[PDB]
């Protein structure tokens, strides 16, 4: 048991593949974390007593979001960390590596399980982000653009949107991007507090 499943890579990027400052986001965007919060959270009606998404994300990116928002709600939480001591958490898995965490959820989850997994995101941060990057099973990318160059310390890994990975990466239809999501969602720039931004799906051939 390890991979049958797709992965879904999902960030908040600047034009400059900014990610990050500070261990926190240089940006107070409440509309795109709502998007965050739905995308993260769908499941397929017909599938929504049994089913639910998992969220994996580094244990940095953890230890940012607000003890108020630890951990996200309706969705299976996973921390990647070597330096699993002791991971707090009332049914939170740690696991060591994005395959030992995929290994994890195939375990604790199969036909055995009242809860069964619907889709599986990477949330980030910049170091888990590498490793999806180089996984065998990722193959998509919901990216939200930043168009402000805000200062950031922590960058996106992979230059995605850039001319030398156009026959790699391609982006889809804003049709496609609505149908996957089960909902509809905003079409062009958003403009909150100053930051216009737009969201996107990318998507690549395994
Ligand atoms: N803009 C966005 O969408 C977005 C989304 C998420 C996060 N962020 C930001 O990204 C920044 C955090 O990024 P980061 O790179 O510093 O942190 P990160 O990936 O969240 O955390 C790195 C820690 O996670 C574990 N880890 C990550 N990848 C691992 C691997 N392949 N194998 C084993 N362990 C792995 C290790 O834990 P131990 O060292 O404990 O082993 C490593 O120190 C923050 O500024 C956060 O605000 C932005
Ligand atoms: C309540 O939840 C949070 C509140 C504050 C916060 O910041 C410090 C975070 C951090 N965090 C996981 C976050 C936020 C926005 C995101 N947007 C997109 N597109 N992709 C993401 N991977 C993403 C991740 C989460």
């Amino acid at each position: 048991m390890n991979q049958q499943k797709s992965l879904t890579l999902i960030v908040a990027l600047t034009t400059s593949y900014g990610i990050g400052r500070s261990n926190s986001l240089p940006w107070k965007l409440k509309k795109e974390i709502s998007y965050f919060k739905r995308v993260t959270s769908f499941v397929p009606t017909f599938d929504s007593f049994e089913s639910m998404n998992v969220v994996l994300m580094g244990r940095k990116t953890w230890e940012s979001i607000p003890l108020q928002f630890r951990p996200l709600k309706g969705r299976i939480n996973v921390v990647i960390t070597r330096n699993e001591s002791l991971d707090l958490g009332n049914g939170i898995h740690s696991a060591k590596s994005l395959d030992h965490a995929l290994e994890l959820l195939y375990r604790t989850y199969g036909s055995e399980s009242s809860v069964q997994i619907n889709r599986i995101f990477v949330i980030g941060g910049a170091q888990l982000y590498k490793a999806a990057m180089d996984h065998p099973k990722l193959d998509r990318i919901m990216a939200t653009i930043i168009y402000k160059d805000i200062h950031c310390d922590v960058f996106f890994p992979l230059k995605f949107r850039d001319k030398e990975w156009s026959s790699v990466w391609k982006k889809e239809k804003h049709s496609d991007l609505e149908s996957w999501v089960g909902t509809k969602v905003p079409h062009g720039k958003i403009n909150e507090d100053g930051f216009d931004y737009e969201f996107e799906m990318w998507t690549r051939d395994l």
